[PDB]
RNA sequence: ACAAGUGCGUGGAGUCACCGGGGUACGACCCGAAGCCGGGUGAUCUAGGCGUGGGCAGGUUGAAGCGUGGCGAAAGCUACG
């Protein structure tokens, strides 16, 4: 590191051509890439950051794979653009946010954007901007989703979809309603 | 029960007493446990429930809430009271 930043540092100061080092320690593979010969094997960071899929528990459900992270992220910068206040929520398919709400109470935008996409649906990572309620859940009931996103759950609700489901990747990301 | 043998019985001595011994049943030569069962007694102690009262020197710590002030484009972060 302490090189690193003696290089970073006199290539922007001294000369002009500038070097980027990057921040990506502690590795873990995945199952594999978008092809079964295509492994793939995420990299987390050292930085604190915030909000990261670094940062976050499976709960239940199988191992998470590349297009799982991938589209997870884009929802969670979909999220993060309105930045806290109004509920919201989000869905995604094919890194393709294809289902952001807002509105009140989560139950109604949830399905909003399950409308605006009933089709490809089906398998995407629902992205709500707080803790998931049985209203909704009971909703999401048959409504085969790949990863579900939430700043935090309620006891009776994981349980709920943990037993019914058998595939829900629950990835709720401790504290993500922040910078 | 057919027979033959055999068992028991048969040519009159028992019965009723008094004084004794002994067996058996009853407390049974005397004393010696824990126990079992019937009907009554007890919550002045102690255990718990409830009603209605009494009490806890003097200090310490300093949650939420509230006021003012900082750092921030906001998000938010933060000091003291």
């Amino acid at each position: 590191d302490y090189d690193a930043a003696i290089d970073t540092y006199l290539s922007r100061t001294l000369l002009g051509e500038e070097v980027l080092r990057l921040k990506f320690t502690d590795g873990v593979k995945l199952r594999y890439g978008e092809n079964w010969h295509q492994s793939a094997c995420f990299y987390k960071d050292p930085g604190i950051e915030g909000p990261s899929l670094a940062k976050a528990v499976q709960l239940h459900g199988k191992e998470l794979s590349y297009n799982n992270y991938v589209d997870a992220d884009n929802a969670l910068q979909t999220v993060k653009e309105l930045g806290n206040a109004s509920p919201a929520v989000a869905i995604v398919k094919h890194n393709n946010p294809c289902g952001l709400a807002t509105g009140d109470t989560l139950l109604q935008a949830l399905q909003a954007a399950w409308d605006g996409d009933p089709i490809s649906a089906y398998g995407s990572i629902i992205c709500t901007n707080e803790t998931f309620d049985l209203e909704a859940a009971t909703f999401l009931n048959g409504k085969f989703i790949e990863i579900i996103l939430a700043p935090d759950f309620k006891p009776d609700a994981l349980e709920y979809l943990k037993n019914k489901s058998e595939n829900l990747r629950l990835l709720k990301l401790p504290e993500l309603r922040e910078v």
